[PDB]
């Protein structure tokens, strides 16, 4: 849609993950199963938004200068974007399980896995500046 909102909406996804990825890694560190589940309850609600409709064309950093970070190599390959978005909403879930399992070596491991997620899509489509 407008593109204002789209970048609005899509501003407001990334600062929810950073912001569950920052907590989850604290827990991580000092594991308590109860934490770790209202951290997995909120990150589910996250997982559950549709970033689809989040990069329309025309919305990279060549677009709206200063005003987004999504690198126009996105619309090239969208195919390879839709997939990374798709492994990181499969490391998310085996991260809310491990919580709920009250597992601090599985969800230790689990939150790895989805970090690295993080760092492949933002290695080839978010601007450093
Ligand atoms: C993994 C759970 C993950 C986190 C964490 C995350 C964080 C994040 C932040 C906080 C930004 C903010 C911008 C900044 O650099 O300050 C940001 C922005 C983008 N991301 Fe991201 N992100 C995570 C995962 C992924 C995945 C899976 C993808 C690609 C499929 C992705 C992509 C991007 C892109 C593109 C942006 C820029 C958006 C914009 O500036 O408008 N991220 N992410």
């Amino acid at each position: 849609a407008d593109t204002k909102e789209v970048l609005e909406a899509r501003e407001a996804y990334f600062k929810s993950l950073g912001g569950s990825m920052k907590a989850m890694t604290g827990v991580a560190k000092a594991f308590d199963a109860e934490a770790a589940k209202v951290e997995a309850a909120k990150l589910e609600k996250i997982l559950a938004t549709d970033v689809a409709p989040l990069f329309p064309a025309g919305t990279s950093s060549t677009d709206l200068p200063g005003q987004t970070e999504a690198k126009a190599a996105i619309w090239a390959n969208m195919d390879d974007f839709g997939a990374k978005g798709k492994a990181m909403h499969e490391a998310g879930g085996a991260v809310i399980a491990a919580a709920n399992a009250g597992d601090g070596a599985a969800f230790g491991a689990a939150l790895q896995k989805l970090g690295g997620t993080c760092k492949a899509c933002h290695d080839d489509y978010r601007e450093e500046d």
